């Protein structure tokens, strides 16, 4: 069931891209008639982030957590998940923008809340929330997807330290996050506020995060562009009030981008909060 022969894994075509590695969409056929089932296969061209990734992954098991279906050996592994045809949100809500309405929007909301819920009893910070790490499995039901960044915080402890030179996803992040390196469940909070105003845009890309804040911070080197961010939040300025977004759900959204990680509400009030409003 979790071990797939490298020999099997049939591709078909590709399904995400990046400068290090690769997600691949591949039938598993073992019978060779072509009656397989359909899987999403993550591989690489780093070699012990995808194994830290794929152990966090193997341990998770939630309705709105995309399902672990196994592995693929060589010192090169690949990750065997279930493939959610409609893609990320960053892909679908582009291309839905007429079949998506408020209350569409309002269930996704409620499923990844419930999907980072899970998570933080598991005692894991995401660290890499966003709407193209959220795969639609259906139009009523999301998936969370990307465990690269994921971190396990100790017991007792409220936070992770990040020691290390990986890239992030700043654009997404908590000034704790940003100034101290410190990533606590209220991290991951701030970044689901980020992901809600994406989908609340329906991932218009002039309306993205980096777009809205690099319009806000104005000509940055590289190098000062998180010390410019970090100056931007700490002034009070946020990602506006999507137009078409009611008050009650922009409230929901200010909750997730109150400065300090104490003054931030959970993922179990912001699900009370949007089932109120369905
Ligand atoms: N299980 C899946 N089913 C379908 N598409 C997927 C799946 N996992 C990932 N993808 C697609 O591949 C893209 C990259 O995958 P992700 O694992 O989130 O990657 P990374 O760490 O490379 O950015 C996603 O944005 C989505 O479009
Ligand atoms: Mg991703």
């Amino acid at each position: 069931p979790t071990h797939f022969e490298k020999r099997f894994l049939k591709r078909i075509r590709d399904l995400g891209e990046g400068h290090f590695g690769k997600v691949e969409l591949c039938r598993y056929d073992p019978e060779g008639d072509n009656t397989g089932e359909q899987v999403a296969v993550k591989s690489l061209k780093h070699i012990a982030d995808l194994k830290k990734e794929i152990e966090i992954l193997r341990n998770l098991y939630h309705e709105n957590i995309v399902k672990y279906k196994g592995i693929c050996t060589e010192n090169g592994i690949k990750l065997i998940m279930e493939f959610l045809p409609s893609g990320s949100l960053k892909e679908y809500l582009p291309k839905n923008k007429n079949k998506i309405n408020l209350k569409q929007q309002l269930k996704y909301a409620v499923q990844i809340c419930k999907g980072m819920d899970y998570l933080g009893s598991r005692q894991y910070v995401h660290r890499d929330l966003a709407a193209r790490n959220v795969l639609v499995e259906s139009e009523h039901q999301v998936k969370i997807g990307d465990f690269g960044l994921t971190k396990a915080i100790e017991t007792d402890k409220e936070y992770y330290t990040v020691k290390d030179d990986r890239d992030s996803p700043v654009f997404w992040y908590a000034p704790e996050c940003l100034m101290q390196s410190k990533f606590y469940i209220a991290s991951d909070v701030w970044s689901f506020g980020v992901t809600l105003h994406e989908l609340l845009t329906y991932c218009d890309s002039d309306s993205s995060p980096m777009a809205l804040f690099l319009k806000m911070i104005g000509p940055t080197h590289g190098q000062m562009t998180v010390t410019r961010l970090v100056n931007t939040l700490k002034e009070g300025k946020r990602l506006p009030c999507p137009p078409n977004c009611p008050d009650e759900v922009y409230q929901l959204m200010r909750k997730c981008w109150e400065f300090q990680p104490s003054n931030r509400t959970s993922f179990q009030n912001l699900i009370e909060g949007f089932e109120a409003l369905l």
